[PDB]
């Protein structure tokens, strides 16, 4: 057996794509569904995956997918188009409770009107039109939407299989799957071991028998199974005290990544219900000594919600760090010297790194603010559950892109999405800057209309305390393997991963 061990840093919550709003799940999730397009393990853009090509019609807002021969799922049945066009359906089902739904219905025709019971499942922008032919029409044209079917929200999944087992269907006995890996068993909170899909269309390309997951918050414990021959890699959960020396290592790597580090603020808990505060809070924090000393990653210490993309780039001049101003707002909201402030709870997933993090952010509060916060520390799942409950007062947070480009962080502040970025913020010049964005074809317009929604979130309502664009780190044994390599959009397809 040819056998692929790796750390991915916690329990997934999920294997199901209409359901997983997170990158653990994500990450095993692509090993195992192929998308209409797949994912570039090169350059992290896509390429053709269930589809080897399509059309787009002249006014950019009707796709076409050609389907490639004999695609089936793991159980041997055929995956044709009615197949995925039943996989649409479901995740426009209010039932499926998909927190991710609202992605669909921005991009495809009739999907909004679909989901709130106003058009006929026959209007939909999602047809069939013959077994091996897909059509999706989009309610506007995006540029990016190509990008998007990545995204495992809109990776089909197998209905025949989902309508038999319902809420078991991700059982390792009951999954059946599409892509290179297939689900072999689970230990839960523990493993989960993935093995090779005879049926993937591509399968000839895959040598490995079997990927194991290891799950642990534990990056130490992660560590000392990579030293000793129990890991061939870990993604990510390095031990963030041993940085220094890491980096010295030909086994380690290192990228710029399209994700953001940003503290979250509930607006329904006071005193964060204050502008003042809220710019206080981030003010009081020095990002340059958070990237450089605590991180000492390569981490971009930053005021944007944003990265940087080949359409839609500049340098705010903004302050990353400013203790004085910051004081003298706490003063004006009514909590000189820290008098009065309450005690707020700062939530953080359970992480060796994060806590690390929170820590100095703590810190940055009692020396620059004379305020006091308590941290607590969450599993992963219970995190999530946090995050989008808004069941939480300060909650570290962040965000990596789902497609490449800057909608994919301007829409988690748009009053509707705030599940994923700081509970109840609604400003409604921010959210219909993005609607006109969405409409705006010419790109030089749009990026401009994105900088002033950007420019309300970072210099004016400061919903966020953002902190940083994220780096990435990666321990990979490439003495015995190659056919991996790190990629802006940790897009990775392990299945062409080879022994030496």
């Amino acid at each position: 057996k040819l056998v692929f061990k790796l750390n991915i840093g916690s329990e997934p919550a999920t294997l199901d794509a209409q359901l997983i709003n997170d990158t653990v799940g994500s990450g095993i999730v692509s090993q195992m569904f192929l998308g209409i397009l797949d994912g570039d393990p090169r350059t992290g853009g896509y390429r053709p995956g269930l589809a080897k090509s399509w059309d787009i019609s002249d006014d950019g807002v009707v796709y076409t997918f050609h389907l490639r021969d004999n695609l089936v799922w793991s159980d041997g049945v055929s995956i044709t188009a009615e197949g995925i066009r039943k996989s649409y359906l479901r995740i426009l089902d209010k039932e499926t409770g998909s927190s991710f739904v609202n992605m669909i219905k921005s991009v495809i025709k009739n999907a909004e009107e679909y989901f709130d019971g106003k058009a006929n499942e026959s209007e939909l922008g999602i047809k069939a039109l013959d077994e091996k032919t897909l059509e999706i029409t989009l309610k506007s044209p995006k540029p990016y939407f190509l990008d998007m079917l990545v995204h495992q929200t809109f990776i089909p999944v197998p209905m025949h299989v989902i309508e038999k087992y319902g809420q078991r269907w991700t059982d390792p006995e009951n999954m059946v799957v599409s892509g290179p890996f297939k689900l072999k068993s689970r230990v839960l909170n523990e493993k989960v071991v993935l093995e090779k899909n005879n049926k993937y269309y591509n399968s000839k390309d895959v040598v490995l028998d079997s990927i194991i997951f290891f799950v642990t918050d534990n990056s130490i414990t992660a560590y000392n199974m990579y030293l000793n021959d129990e890991l061939d890699a870990i993604f990510k959960n390095v031990p963030p005290d041993l940085l220094k020396d890491l980096k010295l290592r030909d086994d380690y790597y290192s990228m710029g990544i399209n994700s953001t580090s940003f503290y979250s603020l509930n607006m329904k808990v006071k005193p964060l219900d204050n502008v003042k505060v809220r710019k206080a809070l981030s003010f009081a924090i020095d990002r340059k000594t958070l990237t450089e000393s605590v991180l000492n990653d390569s981490s971009i210490p930053t005021r944007r919600a944003t990265p940087d993309y080949i359409d839609y780039s500049y340098k705010s001049n903004l302050s990353l760090f400013d203790a004085e101003m910051a004081k003298k707002l706490l003063a004006d909201a009514g909590y000189p010297n820290g008098n009065n402030f309450p005690l707020l709870k700062v939530k953080y997933n359970t992480s060796d790194s994060q806590r690390k993090i929170a820590e100095f952010i703590q810190n940055q509060w009692k020396k620059n603010l004379n305020i006091n916060v308590q941290l607590e520390n969450e599993e992963w799942s219970t995190y999530i559950n946090s995050r989008v409950n808004g069941n939480y007062e300060i909650i570290r947070s962040g965000w990596s892109g789902d497609y490449a480009d800057p909608m994919t962080f301007l829409s988690i502040f748009q009053t509707e999405n705030t599940s994923f970025s700081s509970y109840g913020y609604s400003n409604s010049e921010y959210d219909e800057l993005l609607i006109k964005s969405d409409n705006e074809r010419d790109i030089f317009k749009r990026q401009e209309i994105l900088k002033k929604a950007e420019a309300i979130i970072i210099e004016r309502d400061f919903p966020a305390v953002f902190l940083n664009i994220t780096s990435s780190s990666y321990l990979f044994r490439n003495d015995k393997w190659k056919g991996w390599e790190p990629n802006i959009s940790e897009r990775f397809n392990l299945s062409e991963i080879k022994p030496i």
